């Protein structure tokens, strides 16, 4: 319980048919034992999270000043090492404190605390997934996270706390290891740099033993997530749940999808994934309520949020 507030106050086998209700009855079925939700922007869009495409905010208007040789530049670490101030002045704008985990957070939280999710793989950066419950062990960040930050250094590798991180950024001061003075940035996972060997082995053992994939906010045809969801076994039952389903553009991909074993939600052949097009916050209220847990699932993002409110 103190722990809970010291965290909130630092940081701020088949379906009997193919509908959002025959999931519901088979996750409730004995079959039902590992869940892994595979989870995009798509699911923050309701906490307030902008669109990143559109320089319409004024979130790059501090940028516009250090002239980046390429976009990609902010990310990749060789550029980090000789231009640290550009990445700190944008991540000053996206570390946590400004947010609430969404109902689709939540429903992943009570996935969690029912015993039922295996892992749940993420490409947001805006560690709503942690701030509602989910554990380091429960995660695999694609883009890695600001929860922990570590130096540069791999003769080094300190650690050091969100706290620590979060004032140094807010007083944009630059973060220097108090060990070897090497820098120390969040542990987004940036281009030229190792990802945790964790990611690797993850989704090579997780998709072998998984009996239900949700894929929530995001495109199919999203770079990591189009081949996790081929690897799961043939009888595995796939939901996604997203505002609507992405259109085709690129053969190769479009290809390799159909010969090994995208989603297949309307073809003669359909026999096991669902589409549930509309809000990731409706369609997790329609299926929490389908599993009887609307009740629960409100106490706890109503008792969640107010939490965050009090701090402590
Ligand atoms: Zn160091």
């Amino acid at each position: 319980g103190e722990a809970d507030m010291d965290f909130l106050r630092n940081l701020f086998r088949l379906l009997d048919e193919l509908t959002l209700e025959g999931v519901a009855r088979y996750m409730q079925s004995e079959r039902c034992r590992r869940v892994i939700c595979l989870v995009g922007a798509g699911i923050s869009t309701s906490a307030g999270i902008p669109d990143f495409r559109s320089p319409s905010t004024g979130l790059y208007d501090n940028l516009e000043k250090y002239h980046l040789p390429y976009p990609e530049a902010i990310f990749e670490i060789s550029y980090f090492k000789k231009h640290p101030e550009p990445f700190f002045a944008l991540a000053k704008e996206l570390y946590p404190g400004q947010f609430k985990p969404t109902i689709c957070h939540y429903f992943m939280r009570l996935l969690k605390d029912k015993g039922l999710l295996l892992r749940c793989y993420t490409q947001n950066i805006d560690t709503l997934e942690r701030i509602a419950g989910l554990e380091q062990e429960d995660l695999v960040e694609a883009h890695g996270t600001f929860y922990t930050s570590h130096c540069v250094s791999a003769s080094c590798r300190h650690e050091y706390p969100l706290s620590w991180m979060k004032e140094k950024i807010f007083s944009e001061v630059t973060p220097k290891c108090e060990d070897c003075q090497s820098l120390v940035k969040p542990d987004i996972v940036f281009f030229g740099e190792s990802l945790p060997a964790r990611f690797f082995s993850c989704m090579q053992s997780d998709f072998l033993k998984v009996d239900l994939l949700l894929v929530m906010g995001t495109s199919l045809q999203v770079q990591p997530f189009a081949s996790l969801i081929s690897k799961a076994p043939l009888s595995t039952p796939r939901l996604l749940i997203n505002k609507e389903k992405a259109g085709q553009s690129d053969p190769f991909l479009g290809m390799i999808m159909g010969l090994g074993g995208g989603m297949d939600f309307d073809s003669k052949k359909a026999y096991r994934d669902v589409a549930w097009l509309g809000e990731c916050d409706q369609g997790c209220l329609a299926l929490a309520e389908l599993l009887g847990w609307k009740k629960e699932l409100e106490d706890l993002v109503r008792r969640e949020h107010a939490s965050i409110d009090a701090q402590s």
